């Protein structure tokens, strides 16, 4: 077909659907043109070997007020990750300690250096913010030193530095700490409300969606009916000052006044622009790259770790698997774990065969929770890197130096072309809440323009 | 044959030969009955693929005054290990730094904790001594805690503790720090004159023997002529209050007034005693075990590292190879390295094939000295563990708790049976100088008895 709308939206992940929702509410027409056979993008619930898994994003935290509002508006309810009993810490030397409380069971020197680092990061985050960290007068100094070098300059304590990196590098940006700047760490902290928020798994990994996070996108997409187009990769955006024509597979052709490119930034150059985007965009987009993390899912006859007095939460910056949590489905009698293998360690596991890789990862899970972790009934690894319409995970960030160099331009419309994804968000950066915020912000921009 | 002597000496390593030498000087007759086809025991020079190597012990330090006296008496001269230029340090994180000076190029916290640990060890060594560390009133407290636990109680700094262990555990006792006590570390330090002596490779690995250390034993054995018997494993010691009959392969039978068992203590029970030794000995001997270390020898067309401004000395407590030094032969134009792989890391390398093991070790040498270390013209690994008449290296020590429990009995004659090896020595413990001292001490004991 060919059709005419106020706004063509490329991508039906949560940012594109949030924008579509808001645009409709204010009386604008939309088409949402989506490449895959489903909506949700980096959120995806599927049944794998008889187990319902959240293959993509899943967690809701208390700072994420725009997602929490939306969940309400869609009739979605939440439940909390299980947290009773003891967590497990694996030291830099490989020693396992069960513990409770807000600090890791390390030697006192490391424990004092960690608290100091956490406080300094909280102070920087509070002063610098997530809206425009590049405009702060500290921006150039912080953005031209890697987070690894900045940590070394702050502290002689190797274990504290490794644990501080655990929460930002493997835990959030999913890139090695040598490869991103101290200002990018500060933005990551500020975006979650504080660095202390990223340290506390009871805050950042607090709740999940009954029904699964993919329902958020599914329900916004339902409300839009035939205005959503699936299995339609956008190939071409012809534009001028008055409008755009979007062309997609299946001979689709949408003529609209504005376009929202609601895709992560590494994928912008998948589309031919006619005329080309400006030099500024051609350069900036090359400096954006997603991280890499394997989300590991292991399903067992029972949550066996609870019988041992454990919450299922483990942290070990020196393990192949640096984080493991109880991810048992709501109302399920079977126990499920989720675990993460980040950046260069994800590279290293993908070099092994799937069978050696599984055994390696399960051996690491057994160091936290015991040998029963090696006998799951369903094992699955999310594999977002293989997916041409994602190509990595959780989210995209600048290379070292790119945030201060290009950050102020990362949300700017090129004439009728607008940009909206979690990867360029302020609060909620890299998460569903940031996709939602950015979709709503882009809608209000377009609305006021009209 | 059958023969009669004042003293039968079992073993022609340096302790047994030193004892034989001294006994002759005072007018006593001896036979020295040796199992292998050569003298020297744990000292052995051989030509391997056209390169002269010191397969066993080799180094002389300035504290080793009884060996230095002996070298003089035998006309042997010494030369110093090459030490010009920069050393290499590999950190707990795997970072290589070239340096000079007396301290490692670590962060300042680790550097301050190392100096403190070194001082405390020096103080304990000075107060406790190497003659009878079990008689000090601190002996029980220090001997019932492992050196690993004692270090943890002294310091929160993982890198300092690992480096302190490098000098005692992998560097000397060749057992893991969890397996021996703090009192055994203190004895090791005291035996070399101080712990600072064990830290400074320019002291403890100062000189070598022109001609090779095996010449020390060869020349004492020469002076004894036909009184040395080779290829004669001792099988049986029949004894009573008046004397002993020693029986060895080749139908040898020595009737003597006293016997010196000049073998490391793990081998005492290779010989049948008639009547059996006392309970005290039957128990004590079971608590003595040699360590394990692979002495790696790599020969190159030139000492190539000198062209890069390096001494060839490297330290890396977290590497498979923890120590590497310039071991170039005196007057040789070809460069030779010596390196060490200790205890559980030696176990781990012996589980690989000889070819994977070689490649592993050379890869580690290349982390210190660059890729040219992977292209040697002769590669050889000393393999003392396979040798039935040694079975490990450098030397034997008590299990955890054995030093205080049994140390006071470790040099006591059983009637006509005397004990003499480096492994029970005081100054020079575990080294050729301690074998020499013990041989001389045993001679003077026997002499005064007569
Ligand atoms: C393993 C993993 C776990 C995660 N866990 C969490 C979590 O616990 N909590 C949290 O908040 N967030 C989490 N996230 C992140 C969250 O999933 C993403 O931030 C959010 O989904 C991004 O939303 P988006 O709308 O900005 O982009 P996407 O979700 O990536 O949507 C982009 C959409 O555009 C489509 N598209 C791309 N190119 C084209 C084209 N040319 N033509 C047409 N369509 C196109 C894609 O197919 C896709 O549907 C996780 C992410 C991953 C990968
Ligand atoms: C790889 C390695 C490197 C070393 N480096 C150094 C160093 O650099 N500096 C240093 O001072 N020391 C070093 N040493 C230690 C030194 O070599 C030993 O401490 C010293 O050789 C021990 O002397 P011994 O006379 O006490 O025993 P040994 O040298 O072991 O002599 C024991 C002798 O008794 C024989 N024997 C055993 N059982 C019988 C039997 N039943 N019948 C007959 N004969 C028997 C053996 O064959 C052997 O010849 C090193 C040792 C090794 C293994």
């Amino acid at each position: 077909p060919t059709l005419q709308r106020d706004v063509a939206i490329v991508g039906a992940g949560p940012s594109g659907l949030a924008a579509a929702t808001a645009l409709r509410k204010a009386g604008l027409s939309v088409a949402v043109i989506e490449a895959r056979d489903r909506v949700g993008g980096r959120t995806w619930t599927d049944t794998i070997d008889g187990a319902v898994l959240e293959i993509g994003g899943q967690w809701v935290s208390p700072d994420q007020t725009a997602l929490i509002s939306l969940l309400d508006e869609l009739g979605l309810k939440t439940f909390e990750r299980y947290r009773e009993g003891e967590s497990v810490y694996i030291s830099s030397a490989g020693e396992r300690t069960r513990y409770t409380g807000d600090s890791f069971p390390t030697n006192e020197t490391t424990k004092k250096e960690m608290d100091r680092l956490i406080d300094e990061m909280d102070d920087l985050a509070a002063q610098i913010g997530a809206e425009e960290p590049w405009a702060h007068p500290l921006a150039r100094d912080l953005d031209t030193v890697s987070f690894k070098q900045w940590l070394i300059n702050q502290s002689d304590d190797a274990e504290a530095r490794d644990n501080i990196g655990l929460f930002i590098a493997g835990g959030m940006l999913t890139k090695p700490a040598h490869s991103f700047s101290a200002l990018q760490a500060v933005l990551m902290a500020a975006s979650a409300g504080s660095f202390s928020h990223l340290v506390d798994e009871d805050f950042i990994l607090d709740k999940r969606v009954i029904g699964g996070m993919q329902q958020v996108s599914i329900r916004m997409a339902e409300a839009l009916g035939d205005d959503v187009f699936l299995n339609a990769p956008v190939r071409t955006v012809k534009w001028n000052e008055s409008g755009a024509t979007v062309l997609a597979d299946g001979d689709i052709r949408v003529e609209a006044s504005r376009v929202i490119l609601a895709v992560p930034p590494n994928l912008y150059s998948r589309i031919s622009y006619d005329p080309p985007l400006p030099r500024r965009q051609h350069q900036m987009h090359q400096h954006q790259s997603l991280g890499l993390v394997i989300k590991v899912h292991a399903v067992y006859e029972t949550p066996f770790w609870r019988e041992d007095g454990l919450s299922g939460t483990g942290f070990g910056a020196s393990e192949v698997v640096q984080e493991v949590y109880d991810n048992t489905n709501h109302e399920d009698d079977r126990g499920t774990l989720v675990a993460f293998v980040s950046d260069e360690k994800a590279d290293a596991m993908f070099e092994l065969s799937a069978e050696e890789r599984k055994a390696t990862i399960l051996a690491s899970l057994a160091r936290y929770l015991g040998p029963k972790a090696e006998e799951p009934v369903v094992y699955y690894e999310s594999d977002w890197g293989s997916e041409e319409w994602t190509r990595g995970c959780y989210a995209a960030s600048f290379d070292l130096g790119g945030l201060h160099r290009y950050g102020a331009d990362s949300r700017t419309p090129v004439g009728p072309i607008h940009f909206s994804c979690s990867d360029i968000a302020a609060e909620g950066y890299q998460h569903v809440d940031g996709a939602v915020r950015m979709g709503q912000r882009t809608a209000a921009d377009i609305i006021a323009r009209s």
